[PDB]
């Protein structure tokens, strides 16, 4: 429900095929928040229960609301947890293809963790999604060093923080309808594109 630690408890002699890694929205709960609980029931009905391992980002990201304002938008130590589970990922299941999303501080993250990461295991991430992404105009829609068809952002008309502010109004609390839609089917998309079908 909102804490999936599938990745740190998963047997390395039986990994899954597909590795989702998640990061939740300031002051949200567990390690996936709102939104994650319902991208990934919607993962595991198109990969099956041990076809997929969904991970939130838990440990030292406290999604502490202040920390939208650090020039990552998040803090180091937060973007330094993610960094280690995808090396995790990368270790423990080396042939999984991976595919990540956050929301408001953990979409910064996300984007801020991609940017820094090795490329051989960023070119692993078949798909990225971000949901009231708060470097959007910064970045201009983008995750540096990460390609554009492997992106999607949904920015909704109304959230500030899409267009610069750090301002909270209530679109940036409307995103249920995409996380349980068309987030998860541009990640499945993304991910057969690749495997196969």
């Amino acid at each position: 429900r909102t804490t999936r630690d599938d990745l740190i408890n998963g047997n390395s002699a039986s990994c899954a095929d597909v590795i989702f890694i998640y990061a939740r929205g300031s002051t949200e709960t567990g390690n996936l928040g709102t939104l994650g609980p319902s991208i990934a029931s919607n993962l595991e009905s198109a990969f099956g229960k041990d076809g997929v391992w969904i991970q939130g980002v838990g440990g030292a990201y406290r999604a502490t609301l202040g920390d939208n304002a650090l020039p990552r938008g998040t803090s180091s130590a937060a973007i330094r947890e993610m960094l280690g589970l995808f090396q995790q990922a990368n270790t423990k299941c080396p042939d999984a293809t991976l595919i990540a999303g956050g929301y408001s501080q953990g979409a910064a993250l996300a984007a801020a963790c991609i940017e820094d990461l090795d490329s051989a295991i960023r070119d692993k991430i078949a798909g990225t999604v971000l949901f009231g992404y708060t470097k959007n105009l910064q970045n201009r829609g983008r995750i540096p060093n990460y390609p554009a068809d492997r992106t999607k952002v949904f920015c909704n008309t109304g959230d500030l923080v899409c267009t610069g502010s750090l301002i909270v109004a209530a679109p940036h609390l409307a995103y249920g309808p995409d996380a349980r839609g068309p987030a998860p089917e541009f990640l499945i998309e993304k991910v057969r594109a690749v495997r196969g079908s």
